[PDB]
C-alpha cells in the first residue's frame, strides 16, 4: 500500500545499465507499450519502464512474449517481475534490454497509476 515506490527494485535500472548484473530479478512498471515496425516480422513490442527511481526506454519484450500484451496482460501501469533477460549493446554502442521471462505482479487495473517521479536514465 503506502509508500508506493517501495513496491519496485529502486536502483535495477542503474544495476543492468551500469554493472551488467543479470542475475537479479527486478520488480518494475511499465510506463507504456509501443509496436514497433518489422515489415514482414511478427509485431515488436518497445518497453519504457520504471524502476521507481529511473526510466528506461529500450527494453524489449521476446517474441514469444507477444500474447501478454495482445491479451492485455501486460498493459501501461502494470507490475512485473522479471525472471530472464539478456542485455545487448548495438554497433553504435546504445544498448537494449530484451526481456524473455516476466510474471505480471499486479494488473494495471490493480495499480492505476505511474508509481513515484522516475527521471530518464541517459545512457
Ligand atoms: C527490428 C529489428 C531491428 C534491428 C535489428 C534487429 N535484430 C537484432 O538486433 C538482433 S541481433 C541477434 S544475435 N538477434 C537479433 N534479433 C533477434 O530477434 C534475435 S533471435 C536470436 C538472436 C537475435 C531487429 C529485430
Ligand atoms: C527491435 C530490436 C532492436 C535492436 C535489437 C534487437 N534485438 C537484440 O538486440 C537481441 S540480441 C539477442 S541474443 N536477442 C535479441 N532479441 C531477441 O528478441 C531475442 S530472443 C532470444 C535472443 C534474442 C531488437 C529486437
Amino acid at each position: 500500500g503506502s509508500h508506493m515506490v517501495g513496491q519496485l527494485s529502486r536502483g535495477a535500472i542503474a544495476a543492468i545499465m551500469q554493472k551488467g548484473d543479470t542475475n537479479i530479478k527486478p520488480i518494475l512498471q511499465v510506463i507504456n507499450i509501443r509496436p514497433i515496425t518489422t515489415g514482414n516480422s511478427p509485431p515488436r513490442y518497445r518497453l519504457l519502464m520504471s524502476d521507481g527511481l529511473n526510466t528506461l526506454s529500450s527494453f524489449m519484450l521476446a517474441t514469444q512474449l507477444n500474447p501478454l500484451v495482445e491479451e492485455e496482460q501486460l498493459s501501461s501501469n502494470c507490475v512485473c517481475q522479471i525472471h530472464r533477460f539478456i542485455v545487448n549493446t548495438l554497433k553504435d554502442g546504445r544498448r537494449v534490454v530484451i526481456l524473455m521471462e516476466l510474471e505480471v505482479l499486479k494488473s494495471a487495473e490493480a495499480v492505476g497509476v505511474k508509481i513515484g517521479n522516475p527521471v530518464p536514465y541517459n545512457e
